[PDB]
């Protein structure tokens, strides 16, 4: 397989609407979502793909560039930003914040 996944965590998926200064439900779907971080080992990239726990609709799928700022600001609500969009992952549990924080660091660590 060209993509492994380095961790698996269970998140509400947001991306924010500076317009209406709020958080919306990525894809439009409130809920929860499966989020993977992938590891493309042929070029070492990585992207965060997360797809609806229900529907398996994919509401997420975006790059991890080298120097992202991964910013931890609760125990359960972790969030970046790019170019274009902020997103936010509002997770299940710590548990699975730090699962994917682990990974998230590992990933910009080794870019
Ligand atoms: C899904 C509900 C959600 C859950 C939990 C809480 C936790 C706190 N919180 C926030 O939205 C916080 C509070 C302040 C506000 C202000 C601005 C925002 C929004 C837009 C981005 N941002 C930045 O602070 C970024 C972060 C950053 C730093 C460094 C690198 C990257 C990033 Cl992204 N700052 C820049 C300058 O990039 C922001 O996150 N905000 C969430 C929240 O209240 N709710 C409840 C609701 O919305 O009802």
């Amino acid at each position: 397989m060209s993509e492994q996944s380095i961790c698996q965590a269970r998140a509400a998926v947001m991306v924010y609407d500076d317009a209406n200064k709020k958080w919306v439900p990525a894809g439009g779907s409130t809920g929860f979502s499966r989020v993977h971080i992938y590891h493309h080992t042929g070029n070492n990239t990585f992207r965060v793909v997360g797809r609806k726990i229900q529907d398996h609709q994919v509401v997420i799928n975006c790059a991890i560039p080298k120097g992202l700022k991964y910013n931890q600001a609760t125990q359960t609500f972790h969030q970046w930003r790019d170019a274009r969009q902020v997103y936010g992952l509002n997770f299940g549990s710590k548990e699975d914040a730090n699962v994917f924080a682990s990974a998230m660091m590992h990933a910009l660590e080794v870019l």
